[PDB]
């Protein structure tokens, strides 16, 4: 994809950043483009499809319920927690956190289905298990940021990510119950307007997971493709940007651009 590739380094250039880019085809798993494949960035709020997929995984096995209510209280609410903040007397089910924690990135909503999962620790192990033993997820939202230098906690590689994402959205380790909903739920996907869906010709299906950070961090995992049907998995990511929310937004997208106009 020479013109991608092109923008993906123009991307670079005016962000002064990295930028980490894979593209897998849906079906065969290719390697259809990648720039930085096998780098480490930040996996943000994209961890979040990986978090519902091992609670599925628990679902799937009978260990838990997706209509399994969680009470919990103002402690355990995080910055940002848009949906889980309205519900400390309801609470919430299992089903609803995971919507709120891929549909609008709900912080606590993570928290609480890490918590139901056995932690960090255990959705890491989950990942190796699957063959990813590079993706690692390592703290709770909440814990201190004593910035690292060239922190790998909470990192995956664009090539491991695009891997894992397929594997969850197509392999057998999800029945095709659990496989739906965890894709429907991304179709869902309410905060990620300005990344790949504003390149996004009408017809075409997207869905997809954003990640913010700081440090200039921002990202997009999705599966997508032309006539209502995904055919393909997409995963940016970029980092060390001193670059506005908005120019990092459009730089994915203006990527997301010529993505479509090369299908």
């Amino acid at each position: 994809h020479p013109e991608t590739l092109v923008k993906v380094k123009d991307a670079e250039d005016q962000l002064g950043a990295r930028v980490g880019y894979i593209e897998l085809d849906l079906n065969s798993g290719k390697i259809l483009e990648s720039f930085r494949p096998e780098e480490r960035f930040p996996m943000m709020g994209t961890f979040k499809v990986l978090l519902c997929g091992a609670v599925l995984s628990r679902v799937d096995a009978g260990q838990e319920q997706l209509g399994r209510r969680i009470h919990y209280s103002q402690n355990d609410l995080v910055e940002y927690s848009p949906v889980t903040e309205k519900h400390l007397t309801d609470g919430m089910t299992v089903r609803e956190l995971c919507s709120a924690a891929i549909t609008m990135s709900d912080n606590t909503a993570a928290n609480l289905l890490l918590t139901t999962i056995g932690g960090p620790k255990e959705l890491t192990a989950f990942l190796h298990n699957m063959g990813d033993h590079v993706t690692r997820l390592d703290r709770y939202y909440g814990e201190l940021n004593e910035a690292i230098p060239n922190d790998e906690r909470d990192t995956t590689m664009p090539a491991a990510m695009a891997t894992t994402l397929r594997k969850l959205l197509t392999g057998e380790l999800l029945t095709l119950a659990s496989r739906q909903q965890l894709i429907d739920w991304m179709e869902a996907d309410k905060v990620a307007g300005p990344l790949l869906r504003s390149a996004l010709p009408a017809g075409w299906f997207i869905a997809d997971k954003s990640g913010a950070g700081e440090r200039g961090s921002r990202g997009i995992i999705a599966a997508l493709g032309p006539d209502g049907k995904p055919s393909r998995i997409v995963v940016i990511y970029t980092t060390g940007s001193q670059a506005t929310m908005d120019e990092r937004n459009r730089q994915i997208a203006e990527i997301g651009a010529s993505l479509i106009k090369h299908w």
